[PDB]
């Protein structure tokens, strides 16, 4: 798959299970048009979001709803979502993996791009 | 002070200087609309964005200009820009950090009671 | 496996190849002694360490050799290495994860604990 | 000040206050041995750990007691403390800076030039 998005729970040591995530793409008159979505499955991964033929060229925004997230588990956490935003195959078709490590008051996010 | 922006550059070991900020407040049609903007100085930070009387509750988004950053430096980075979306609540000052790699971002929020 | 180590480049957007990894456990004199090495593969795991018969409780240290692989990319990073010391095995046997993702100054690491 | 520690809690969106830090340079038989030590202040910072003068080129290690930091807020933590290990160049102000989450830290060095 060329797009898959990994969320991990550093409070609990675990993956991030449930979490949604919507995806966008900037169009011809530059907004934000909807792209995919999906959750994040038992493993904390979220594969299927796209295919090679529909991952055009384009900026995209990995919209990754922590806040939902975190108040399930009695948190009221700090940010609204995590947010990835990046140009996509603009050198040819790349298979990134987008993985994100969430706390209530921070994040980190780590994109690996490889060259199918 | 109610909100304060530090961003540091883990490839370097230093402050991201001259870093555009750009903070926006969520308008009643649910837009983003301009809120307040600068540049990191030579500590890698930003103050003076807003006063308390204007940093009202709301939701707010705070985009760093990574990618010109990099740019600058020479380095081929991933992102367009890093985003910081929350919530102010009246429940008093505000730190936002980014720790900036190309690949890579971390941020982080402390909120204080002075 | 019930020790795992997976290293990321957060230069260069892709797995840490090649890069040392040394683990050791305290003895009954609380020195550190050597328990097991590697070197992560191509997709930046380590895996094979150990077994669950020999991982027992204790306190271990993951060293992981991040001076070496920076220089050999060209960098002079700030640290000898990145530790990870925790204690293991100590409510019964689990399964670790550690994930460490690399930057010249900074180093981020994250232990994701499953019980098989 | 050639050498500052600070410490942040990712739970609470705050400074990381009371937590031990203890600094140890490697002596001539390779083994590590006590160079300084404190607590972070309630602003999450250590000062005032070492000299100019006592600070020399040499291999340090920062270990910073997350465990204990972590059970005095009753939360259960994975690492034992936090280690930063790295060498004093006189190629001129370190800041390390550590993130703390119950499985998680992030570190990250500033090396500034005064």
């Amino acid at each position: 798959c060329p797009l898959m998005v990994k969320v991990l729970d550093a409070v609990r040591g675990s993956p991030a299970i449930n979490v949604a995530v919507h995806v966008f793409r900037t169009a011809a008159d530059d907004t934000w048009e909807p792209f995919a979505s999906g959750k994040t499955s038992e493993s904390g991964e979220l594969h299927g979001l796209t295919t090679e033929e529909e991952f055009v060229e384009g900026i995209y925004k990995v919209e990754i709803d922590t806040k939902s997230y975190w108040k399930a588990l009695g948190i009221s956490p700090f940010h609204e979502h995590a947010e990835v935003v990046f140009t996509a195959n603009d050198s040819g078709p790349r298979r990134y993996t987008i993985a994100a490590l969430l706390s209530p008051y921070s994040y980190s996010t780590m994109a690996v791009v490889t060259n199918p």
